[PDB]
């Protein structure tokens, strides 16, 4: 129903009280590397199939910086891609879908630039291409990670499926 | 590149910059830091017989990152297991004796297909080095996995790590 989402919405998701019990969650700070859902939708995106696009506040004094690296902060490059596999499973529970998320991987991972702690803002760019319900649901999506306006990372193909018990996983 | 195994203390020493030095590859500090210890580590053998490096992680149910990934769900994010491959990509470079710091190039292709729990004992990072590139810049290729307690749950190939003795352009 709803086409973006607040930090407030977000943070609701976080404790599973956007999509209900048993069903799909974002982490909570300091795992949780989106501020906004500024567009999401099931048309639309590079292969006409969803597109989510969210980004999240940069400032000097986000706790990574610190610890990655001593002398030398840049945020992970794994945070970022994170963020793609949590975007991908907030998709799944957007669309309605029961269960629990778990990323499954992805195709290439490409990093070729960064975010300094002087950046701004990071966009995330989501491009469902493929959903999947053959005893359980999964997407496959392609995503870039772009920075005050520059495309940094790029991820084809991540996979993240949801699960009504992970128990076994 | 003579010492083959490293304890936590001295991959603190590594994430402040003290171990190869300054300019040179470091590891995260806490709370990025997802490796207490190598227990192996060689130029030698490895899948492809050009490296290899063995490393650990101890679990406890109170690491910080349980916690809130998920609220009534607890497990290890992947993302984090990941990054371990990545940082000991480029701790082997650093130990190789090239200068630079390291910054994680990207992947060819990644596998989740199990977890860590926070009632599980230990994490072991088993890396396999394909190829070391010297191009004007070094980089190095190499494949990984992640296990629990004995279980393979993650693996990577083609995770790739360079070297930049200037990052400002990067
Ligand atoms: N929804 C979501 C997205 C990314 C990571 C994730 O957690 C994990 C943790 C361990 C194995 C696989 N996925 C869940
Ligand atoms: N040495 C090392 C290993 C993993 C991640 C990394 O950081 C990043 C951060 C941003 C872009 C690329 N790499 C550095």
């Amino acid at each position: 129903k709803q086409h973006a989402f607040t930090r407030e919405d977000l943070l609701r998701c976080s404790r599973g009280e956007l999509f209900g019990p048993g069903n799909a969650q974002l982490p909570a700070p300091n795992m949780l590397m989106i501020d906004r859902i500024v567009h999401i939708s099931d048309v639309g995106g590079k292969y006409g199939k969803g597109e989510l696009v969210a980004e999240l506040d940069i400032n000097p004094d986000l706790w990574f910086f610190a610890c990655h690296f001593e002398g030398d902060p840049v945020m992970p490059g794994c945070l970022g891609l994170d963020a793609m596999w949590q975007l991908v499973g907030f998709y799944l529970g957007w669309q309605g879908n029961p269960g629990r998320g778990r990323a499954l991987g992805s195709g290439e991972v490409k990093f070729f630039g960064q975010v300094l702690p002087t950046a701004k803002k990071v966009t995330y760019n989501i491009h469902i291409k493929r959903t999947i319900n053959r005893s359980l649901v999964l997407a496959i999506a392609d995503g870039t990670v772009s920075v005050d306006g520059r495309e940094i990372y790029s991820a084809e193909g991540l996979r993240v499926g949801l699960f009504t018990s992970t128990d076994s996983f």
